[PDB]
């Protein structure tokens, strides 16, 4: 019945065509993993059309702990380590161009320095209030996150493999479910998808990234 | 400027003696540290009187970056160490964490609540705790407010002024637009939601009056 509810954002290709090219566009989407397994939906957004106005968004609808995906060899190349001995890094700031590093354009230039193809370790002040996460490799084929699904969709969209998630939460505090991350979805023109969507996509177009 | 802004919250002796009072009585404050430090505005909690509705409050309209604010000595029954060796405000963060138990994915208002009296609890053992998680323990440095002037200190110094378990939480005051608020913007949430609003040098001067060295 999630499969139903989902129904009018099309079926599970189109739902991933969709938001490829709302990817594409500079838009936003929505990504929820499996009911069985967080059922929480993620405002996803591609870091390289990354605007304030998205990050201030994510910010006031979400619950503020907002990441940056990337993949292991950008996460290598920026000497981030995993937070303790989700793949959270040790969190990391901007050495330069912020202040505090909590505002929503502070946010998004960290985020823009670390996503860098040519990005340096010394460009990244740690700790610092954004929360870098190693998507695996392989993907929603070998770990069905929305962290493996930030990176997917971004490298499946032909875009830098570079994504930012955060988590859709109820302004009571609850994680918004399904009939909400819809509704929030057609009030901010962002397609719905899931994970096994992503899943079954990938394998149907034999897409090995 | 900031001191005639916040005349209308009363001066500085009865700003410190409002805030304290709303501590004690369960409801939230608005602390401003130095207008050339990081002059901004954090709503604080205490977190033996926290609610889901008070989280929630914070995550809609702050950061969404809650930290939880403890003793060295809890963070050290907790085997909370600094996240980082060599830190490049010198803000303590440890890593990360959440409730063992009484938690689903963590990020809830109800679960930040659960891992932060979890948290807290003067018995509480490190297994209590997984890491990494979505609540954010920062030490409180020794000499609270007299030692470093920062939200941190703050938090724990209105606990232990108030009477409270020397352990707050607090999350930096964000406008719509995703800027920070300032003073005028802090006011204005203040008398909104029935926070009372104080400064850092309001509390520094306010223990230096009082002889409280805690
Ligand atoms: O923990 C989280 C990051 O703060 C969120 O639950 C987010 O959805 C990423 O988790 P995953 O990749 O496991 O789905
Ligand atoms: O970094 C922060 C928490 O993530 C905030 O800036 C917080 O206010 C730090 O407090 P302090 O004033 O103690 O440095």
């Amino acid at each position: 019945n999630q499969s139903s509810l989902l129904a009018e954002f099309g079926d599970p290709i189109t739902r991933v065509e969709n938001a490829l090219q709302a990817l594409r566009e500079g838009r936003g989407v929505l990504l929820l993993d499996d009911e069985d397994r967080e059922n929480e939906g993620d405002i996803i957004y591609a870091v390289e059309s990354l605007t304030t106005a998205q990050m201030a968004l994510m910010i006031r609808e979400c619950s503020g702990i907002v990441c940056l995906c990337l993949t292991e060899a950008q996460a290598d190349r920026l000497a981030l380590p995993p937070m303790v001995v989700t793949a959270f890094t040790v969190s990391i700031e901007a050495k330069h161009g912020v202040t505090t590093g909590v505002s929503a354009q502070d946010r998004v230039t960290t985020i823009k320095t670390a996503a860098n193809p040519q990005a340096k370790p010394e460009d990244l002040a740690r700790p610092g209030h954004v929360f870098p996460l190693r998507a695996r490799a392989g993907g929603v084929l070998a770990r069905r996150g929305h962290t493996e699904g930030t990176v997917d969709l971004m490298q499946m969209a032909g875009l830098q493999p570079a994504g930012v998630l955060c988590e859709l939460t109820n302004p009571d505090g609850s994680m918004a479910k399904t009939p909400e991350i819809i509704e929030f979805g057609k009030l901010h023109n962002m397609p719905v998808l899931t994970i096994e969507d992503m899943v079954q996509y990938r394998i149907q177009f034999d897409l090995k990234l």
